[PDB]
């Protein structure tokens, strides 16, 4: 599923991401824009052979099982395929573990480089929340 | 689809029913409980031959077309089948027309008899909104 901006903002808010670990909703929308262009089915293979999955490009090196990342962990205890669903629940639940794990949203390279420090409220403007 | 109480409250809030025409969200949850027991597929045939459809039991006499209510109107400009979808949008959009049409939520007999005047906030307690 490819979300519209405000559509995804509402869904993310429904799923409790607004102010989660202190990150306002626009941080999460911005991260999703630049990680996946709002596409739940986004996948990208990393140099190390791991793959990133879903609207927040969660990495099979650590967070999900895809059966083809030798030596990896599955810290969210989910198949990576679950992160490609139209239903963003598995992605959100795994993102909550990631953001709680010490480095906050810096785990998302695109957030650090493109969203951090910026006017992230812009990402939720015009949206009914 | 049979909604859970808090699930339906969130959906109704997403769809702008909270405070719509001055009716707080718990009015709408209460009405849905007693009209349909939260079941989008609820149907009931009236004495006059019209049928009521969906989570808010909208009547084919006035509001939707079902092809079998002679002499009726279709004021929401929708097939009655649309009011049975798991996606409550058509029901909500048609309910907004009904509640705006002069008698407010009194159009729903179950609301008038069972919800009106009561502690409707109870219907949204324990819910993340
Ligand atoms: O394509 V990935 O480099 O974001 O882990
Ligand atoms: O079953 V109906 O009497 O609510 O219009
Ligand atoms: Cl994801
Ligand atoms: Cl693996
Ligand atoms: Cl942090
Ligand atoms: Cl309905
Ligand atoms: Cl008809
Ligand atoms: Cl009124
Ligand atoms: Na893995
Ligand atoms: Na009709």
């Amino acid at each position: 599923k490819v979300f519209g901006r405000c559509e995804l903002a509402a869904a993310m808010k429904r799923h409790g991401l607004d102010n989660y670990r202190g990150y306002s909703l626009g941080n999460w929308v911005c991260a999703a824009k630049f990680e996946s262009n709002f596409n739940t089915q986004a996948t990208n293979r990393n140099t190390d052979g791991s793959t990133d999955y879903g609207i927040l490009q969660i990495n099979s090196r650590w967070w999900c099982n895809d059966g083809r990342t030798p030596g990896s962990r599955n810290l969210c205890n989910i198949p990576c395929s679950a992160l490609l669903s139209s239903d963003i629940t598995a992605s959100v639940n795994c993102a909550k573990k990631i953001v709680s794990d010490g480095n906050g949203m810096n785990a998302w390279v695109a957030w650090r480089n493109r969203c951090k420090g910026t006017d992230v409220q812009a990402w939720i403007r015009g949206c009914r929340l």
